[PDB]
């Protein structure tokens, strides 16, 4: 099961985080900058099939919620993305892959001198974004290995060393709730 509880904030605005017990986590916020929370593995696995049921996910505005994690050399920070608010996330185009019962546009992006695991740097984002919603209060499965052979096959290849892998709540200038299970 997790092992791993994930809290950052740039400190803007009211992030309210509260480590449950087992996988569970909840998170209440208003007007923040940008925060990442949740539950998942301190060392993160290409071939790791993860399983959530969210209870809640209401963001006003801007919000993410999706399996998400790091690998250094190089940088990378990437996303398989259920459910989101008022934005839909996008980047370059790069094709589509079919996994648990949905469909997901795959994008790269880089971001130049940004907030990372390690301090302000320059790295890509890999994204696989669901085209529609995903249920609310469903028991759902990721099968982290489609998006990451998916990735693959557009020589979207994940760093050597591999850093948390968590399923995120992520605000952006936004107010909400998620409350959230994770095994």
């Amino acid at each position: 099961t997790t092992n791993y509880w994930q809290d950052w904030t740039d400190g803007v605005g009211t992030v309210n985080a509260s480590n449950l017990a087992g996988g569970q986590y909840s998170v209440s916020w208003t007007n923040c900058g940008n925060f990442v929370v949740g539950k998942g593995w301190s060392t993160g696995s290409p071939s790791r099939v993860v399983n959530y049921n969210a209870g809640a996910f209401s963001p006003n505005g801007n919000g993410y919620l999706s399996l998400y994690g790091w690998t250094r050399s190089p940088l990378i920070e990437y996303y398989v993305v259920d459910d989101w608010g008022s934005y839909r996330p996008t980047g370059t185009y790069m094709g589509t892959v079919t996994s648990d019962g949905g469909t997901y546009d795959i994008y790269t992006a880089t971001r130049v001198n940004a907030p990372s695991i390690d301090g302000t740097q320059t790295f890509t984002q890999f994204w696989s974004v669901r085209q529609s919603k995903r249920s609310i209060g469903t028991n759902n499965t990721i099968t982290f290995a489609n998006h990451v052979n998916a990735w693959k096959s557009h020589g979207m290849n994940l760093g050597s060393s591999w850093a948390y892998q968590i399923i995120a709540t992520e605000g952006y200038q936004s107010s909400g709730y998620a409350n959230v299970t994770v095994w």
